[PDB]
């Protein structure tokens, strides 16, 4: 598909029989989503931005379906206000930036 | 171009007979550029981001050649992390996201 800017360019992900609304975010290096109770082994980091810092758990090899395309990848869980897809995945369901 | 996310799309721009490097940021709704002197009247406003909020000044009208594209609207200059191009420039140089 093509998504135009718009509006923000919201669509729907998968994680674990949670669906959600989430960000296709190029300024995003890595994906960061709201705070769930997510199993498995995790490792504590903080990320900033506009504003500061926030703690986040970096789960590791996470499948997460966006679109109904297939991924898999580290996603960062914590207090954020929006979903976030970060670049570690839109490279994964094939996106692109063009003008 | 059509630009490719393994790496961060930074790409220089002109604004004010300068050229920076920013960030095109998809997840970004005004463009936010680093402390700079831009002439003619600002106003004070605040927006918020990931880790809070944040003072700017924002610059209306300005013009800004984004990897050779032209376009003039809102800029937003404070501490931002970095440059980011927000989906209020985006828009006028016809950038979309596709998969
Ligand atoms: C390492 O991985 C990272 C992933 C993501 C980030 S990030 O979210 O800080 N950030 C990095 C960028 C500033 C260089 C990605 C941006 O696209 C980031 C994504 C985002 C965060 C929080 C709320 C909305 C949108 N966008 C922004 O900072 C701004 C904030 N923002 C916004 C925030 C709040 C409001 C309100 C309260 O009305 C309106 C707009 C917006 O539209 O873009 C940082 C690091």
């Amino acid at each position: 598909p093509q998504i135009t800017l718009w509006k923000r360019p919201l669509v729907t992900i998968r994680i674990g029989g949670q669906l959600k609304e989430a960000l296709l975010d190029t300024g995003a290096d890595d994906t960061v989503l709201e705070e769930m109770n997510l199993p498995g082994k995790w490792k504590p980091k903080m990320i900033g931005g506009i504003g500061g810092f926030i703690k986040v758990r970096q789960y590791d090899q996470i499948p997460i379906e966006i679109c109904g395309h297939k991924a898999i990848g580290t996603v960062l869980v914590g207090p954020t206000p929006v979903n976030i897809i970060g670049r570690n995945l839109l490279t994964q369901i094939g996106c692109t930036l063009n003008f």
